[PDB]
RNA sequence: GCCCGGAUGGUGGAAUCGGUAGACACAAGGGAUUUAAAAUCCCUCGGCGCGCGCUGUGCGGGUUCAAGUCCCGCUCCGGGUACCA
């Protein structure tokens, strides 16, 4: 029980971290007496090392968790591991191991790094998603979803390197060819399992209105991703072809100006025409090189070839040419469209290139015929050049042609969504196996309940090309309904495990079912959910979707999983690479790469310690993929966890995208030494007297105002705003004022006790290790972790005056202190007494006066 | 391409509901203690020409008494784009 002069983190931090582990401070149960607060950070993929992206996410959470703990609540802050994934396979092959032990090594290493950063997690509720204790229940749930009719199998496009005969990911393809071998990747239609997320398309879209504490950035992204759309599916007939063509459109009003139809590459009409036509056959085989990604679909030049078959326009009775094209999506809509080039900018460029007919049917705003020499007229208006449908407005023209095509019996109104169904089949090893069984009959059915879980074997060896569970034919064998059967070798998408980990944290050792609803509904829904903006759409839409499925199974009460979403900004860093000797992308770290910069700041050249011409790919999010992550363990060993934690929070507000930099860490270490020095000098003098409230000087009253005003600001900045940089900045101001304040008399040292006890509590969320020690030295009640959050004294914060700015034609000339209860006439009189104000008022008249109470006075002058 | 964000001194940022632009820090320069250094404490710090005047928040216009903040048109950079997680 003795404080050193010098602040030594290495001696303090490890000793306090053991105390938290041994006393089980952050381990919690479902306490009915206390108020719950579920503070959830998104669980990491165990890549190997942590990086400053991870540190920002998990400090932000731990700040809120420790803050909410000090408000007197039972705070659950869990931590787990999204263990399944693609990187584990490639790394296992490269390092000559299996994917399982590689993943458990990386979990072990990262568990240490998190513990040394001192995040108050509930380690008794730890989860690894690659263990069968976890994935047994999602398998069991998948079979339940099949029996409800929410699962179905269909053919879907997949990236396929033809030589190796393996399914590649989107990341594994680069610049057309495959990243291993010099051979072009091709689209391959392959049967896969899907879950009907479109069944909950409206509910996912509509419930965004109820999420008031989610940011509008994420909500509007999810609305646009789902893309609910009311329109008409119009059917056609073809001359020398039996099968009809159905097309979707939101603009049936412009149907009479439909000069041609565009068709997707993988449409069954195009296959019939390609038998005789040699150039059309070459176009379809060229569309094999089209990648499975919407980025490369639209960015490329919109090419096309005439099919030959002429579709009959049902209303006009005219033959129109069907065309193949590489900008028309297969899975969105039917496959084909009703291309109106006169009133669509995408179709206009297609019609202008190939010289197709451009028919105008919609009048302009003024009632005049449109001018379609330069561009299309996307706007909606009155019809003309459309037979019986002339004169009608957009609302009438929508209904008229819809009622006509419903009456004719070759058309119907339909609610189409952009949202496609969630394809969950993957053909890799390191994943939870899909519980489906193909019998010797030929019939497919779910794996029965007694045979679950379908355990993935960890003890294996991988060649790299084919999966071990696929390669060995003995694994698939089983016996269902008293006959031979072959279970599904496809494994789940890793989003499957991340779509219910939040629920399983409430009851992670529960052997009887998927969720213990007593425990689940106590904690759920999640109060604050903290992740990257990267997961705005993909994960967060599955996350919610899965909650609604679990609700309909009677597992959980709430309609939504998370109350508040806090999407922190991506921690950015530069990313370099060089092409290998066999076309393999070797990403070099920024530390290794020597760089020559521009005068503005941009990068021009990029060498490395070896000597390769590196390819600079701009700033990008820290990740092991691009090899630009910065390990915090170097800075933690040098400066301490608290220093690194405080710097991450001080550099920018949570939601803002930060470019990572080393310059700034020294300011945090200097600040903590100043806090340590002020308490050392204070406590060394001795104990303190009781504080006399109404016996202070004007300096002492003003100082105590700034103490309680900081408590009000820091409470608002942490609680409501999550602007931790301004909260920390506010405390830095107070510490500078406390340093200058003399602590000679008993009233000053009594004030300094209240100040330091307040400042140490306000810093505890950010820098918990140093504050735990200083709390004992200031002689507070128990541990700082469970100690109460400071409440500001409204009597202490009362002002006797306020600053008023004086402007003359919107430009500041003087500044004055004025009493709070002061009229506009008193402020004008005081403002006139200033010499810089009266300088510009002479020779001219006061035309208009603008006065903001207690803030600003602007004099408009002629 | 499409959807969603971002840009403020040498650098990260502040200004919370249209109202003092640059709080709080880092880096740099000079001064002070110091056996020299480390460590600590001071001073200066957007630009152009003074105990003053104009100008200044990525670029071009606009509204207003007042714009970093609101409106219209752009540039550049990030995130997602359905098999990275
Ligand atoms: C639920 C599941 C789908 C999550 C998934 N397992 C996952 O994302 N795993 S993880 O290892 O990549 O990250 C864990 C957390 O850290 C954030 N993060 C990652 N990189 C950065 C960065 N450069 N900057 C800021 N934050 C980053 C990320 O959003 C997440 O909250
Ligand atoms: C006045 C011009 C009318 C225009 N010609 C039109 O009908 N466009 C379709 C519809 O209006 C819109 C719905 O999002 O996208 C188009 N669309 C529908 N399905 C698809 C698809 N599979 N691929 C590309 N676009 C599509
Ligand atoms: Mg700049
Ligand atoms: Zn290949």
């Amino acid at each position: 029980s003795h404080m050193q002069e010098q602040y030594r983190p290495e001696e303090i931090e490890s000793k306090v971290q053991l105390h938290w582990d041994e006393k089980r401070t952050f381990e919690v149960t479902e306490d009915e007496s206390k108020e719950k607060y579920y503070c959830l950070s998104m669980l990491p993929y165990p890549s190997g090392r942590l990086h400053m992206g991870h540190v920002r996410n998990y400090t932000i959470g731990d700040v809120i968790a420790r803050y909410q703990r000090m408000l007197g609540k039972n705070v659950l802050q869990p931590i787990g591991w999204d263990a399944f994934g693609l990187p584990a396979e490639g790394a296992a092959v490269k390092n000559n191991t299996a994917p399982a032990p590689w993943t458990y090594d990386n979990i072990a290493y990262m568990k240490n790094q998190l513990k040394m950063l001192g995040f108050g997690y509930d380690w008794s509720r730890e989860l690894a998603t690659c263990t069968p204790e976890y994935y047994r229940w999602e398998q069991k749930f998948f079979t339940e979803l099949y029996k409800k009719g929410l699962v179905y199998k269909k053919t879907s496009a997949v990236n396929w390197c033809p030589n190796d005969q393996t399914v590649l990911a989107n990341e594994q393809v680069i610049d057309g060819c495959c990243w291993r071998c010099d051979t072009k990747v091709e689209r391959k239609e392959i049967p896969q399992w899907f879950i009907k997320i479109t069944a909950y398309a409206d509910e996912l879209l509509n419930d965004l209105d109820k999420l008031d504490h989610w940011p509008d950035t994420v909500k509007t992204m999810q609305r646009n991703w789902i893309g609910r759309s009311e329109g008409v599916e119009i059917t056609f007939n073809v001359n020398d072809y039996d099968n009809t063509l159905t097309v979707y459109t939101t603009r049936p009003d412009a149907f009479m100006g439909c000069t041609y139809l565009a068709v997707a590459a993988g449409h069954p009409l195009a296959q019939k025409a390609a038998e005789n036509n040699p150039e059309l056959a070459a176009f379809i085989d060229e569309c094999r090189n089209t990648k499975v990604a919407e980025a490369e679909m639209a960015t490329m030049e919109k090419k096309g070839v005439d099919t030959g078959f002429k579709a009959v326009h049902p209303l006009t009775g005219e033959e129109i040419p069907v065309w193949a094209a590489n900008f028309v999506l297969m899975e969105y809509g039917t496959g084909a469209v009703m291309a109106v080039p006169g009133h669509d900018q995408r179709d206009y460029e297609f019609a202008s290139k190939y010289g197709l007919n451009i028919k105008p049917v919609i009048l302009a705003a003024d009632g005049s015929e449109p001018d379609l020499s330069q561009q299309a007229l996307t706007e909606k208006g009155v019809l003309f050049n459309s037979g019986e449908f002339n004169g009608l407005d957009h609302e009438a023209a929508f209904n008229a042609i819809a009622d006509k095509l419903t009456a004719m019996g070759v058309g119907e109104r339909k609610v189409n969504y952009r949202l496609r169904d969630w394809g969950v089949s993957r053909q890799r090893y390191w994943g939870a196996p899909i519980p489906m069984v193909t019998l010797e009959d030929g019939t497919v059915m779910p794996t029965p309940d007694d045979q679950l879980p379908v355990i993935l074997p960890e003890d294996v060896v991988m060649d790299g090309i084919t999966s071990p569970i696929k390669a060995d034919p003995e694994w698939a064998k089983t016996t269902v309904n008293g006959m031979p059967a072959l279970r599904e070798t496809d494994t789940f998408d890793t989003f499957m495990e991340s779509s219910w980990y939040y629920a399983r944290y409430t009851c992670p050792q529960y052997k009887e079912g998927m969720l213990d609803s007593e425990a689940a509904n106590y904690w759920l829904p999640v109060d604050i959910y903290i992740g990257g903006i990267e997961h705005a759409i993909m994960h967060l839409l599955y996350f919610r979707f899965f909650h609604k499925l679990m609700r309909d199974a009677g597992m959980v009460n709430s309609d939504e999983p998370a109350k508040q979403l806090l999407c922190q900004g991506m921690v950015l860093a530069d990313a370099f690479y060089y092409v290998g000797e066999n076309g393999e992308r070797n990403w070099v770290s920024p530390v290794d790469a020597i760089v020559e910069r521009d005068e503005k700041g941009r990068i021009v050249k990029a060498k490395d310690a070896a000597g390769h011409e590196l390819v600079y790919t701009g700033m990008s999010k820290m990740s092991k993929s691009k090899n630009n992550g910065i390990d915090p363990q170097v800075m933690v060993e040098r400066y301490g966890a608290d220093t690194v934690r405080l710097f991450m929070m001080f550099a920018s507000p949570a939601d803002m995208t930060l470019e990572w930099q080393e310059s700034g860490v020294e300011g945090a270490n200097r600040f903590l030494k100043r806090v340590w020095k002020l308490v050392y000098e204070h406590t060394a003098k001795g104990d303190v007297a009781a504080l006399n409230v109404d016996a202070l000087t004007e300096n002492q009253k003003a100082l105590r105002r700034d103490v309680h005003k900081t408590i009000a600001k820091v409470t608002d900045d942490i609680g409501r705003r999550q602007t931790f940089n301004t909260a920390i900045a506010a405390i830095m101001e107070l510490m500078n004022k406390l340093a200058k304040a003399p602590t000679d008399g008993e009233q000053d040292r009594a004030l300094m006790q209240e100040a330091l006890l307040a400042v140490v509590r306000m810093l505890n969320p950010f820098t918990p290790h140093i504050c735990f020690t200083l709390w004992q030295e200031l002689k507070g009640e128990g541990d700082i972790d469970n100690a109460p959050w400071p409440v500001a004294d409204e009597k202490a914060m009362v002002e006797d005056s306020t600053l008023v700015v004086v402007q003359v034609n919107g430009k500041v000339r003087a500044k004055i202190t004025v009493p709070v209860d002061a009229t506009e006439e008193q402020v004008r009189e005081r403002a006139g007494q200033e010499h810089l104000v009266a300088k510009y008022l002479d020779g001219v008249t006061v035309r208009k006066v603008i006065y903001v109470p207690g803030k600003l006075l602007n004099l408009v002058v002629g």
